[PDB]
Formats: C-alpha cells, structure tokens, sequence
C-alpha cells in the first residue's frame, strides 16, 4: 500500500452561515487574505477572509475561522 | 489492529529573533491573541502574539507566523 503517511480532513463556515467540508486534504496554507486547501487527489480550494483556528493530528482534523483584521 | 494515530513538529520565532522547535505535538489552537500547542504526552506550551501559517500533513509540519491583528 502506500506505507507511512498522513491525511486529514478541513472544516469552515461561509458569510451566510453555512458550514463547509473538504476530506483527504494534504496541506492548508494561510495567506496574506485567504485560505488554501489541497487534496491527496491534487484538487485546489481556496477561501478569502478566512484563518486556521485548530489542527488535531489524533482527530486527522483543521478548523477555519472568519478573521477580523479585514 | 493498526495504529490509526499522527503527530506534528511545530515551528516559530520569538521576539529576541530565537528559533523554536516542539516534538510530538497532538493538537494546535489559534486564541484570540496567542497560539497554544499541546503534546502527545500532556505537556503545554502558549506563545502571544502568534497565529498559524501552515499545516503540512503530507510532512508532518506546522508553521507559525506573527500576528498583524495587534
């Protein structure tokens, strides 16, 4: 298989109040605006006026929250 | 049955401009004014005036990067 690695999954909530969800992620990035998201299958996703609130490596899980400097 | 755990590094710099460096981290938290990082082995560590830049499970790595929210 593929041997030792991990993997988790990203969660956020939009301006209307709608929550958002994005598994098999590999790597989240905070920009100077926005956030990254991109998968084990090479899909890119990205979210303006957000920040990463929380990583749980046990859990495999990253919660974004809406920044307040904007 | 298979361990189904992960764990992170996580990366900062003080404001005397030394480098940190934490092992075996279990989850990461971005309050309202600080980061605070907590280990596989129920030790704690808290850092203001920080927020988190990258989470890389691919590599196990998390980055953090000074607050502009001040």
């Amino acid at each position: 298989g593929p041997g030792s690695m991990c993997m988790a999954k990203v969660v956020l909530t939009k301006a209307d109040g709608g929550r958002v969800e994005i598994g098999d992620v590999l790597e989240v990035r905070a920009e100077g605006g926005a956030v990254r998201v991109t998968t084990l299958f090479d899909e890119e996703h990205a979210f303006p006026g957000l920040a990463i609130g929380r990583v749980d490596l046990r859990s495999g899980v990253i919660s974004l929250i809406e920044e307040q400097n904007r």
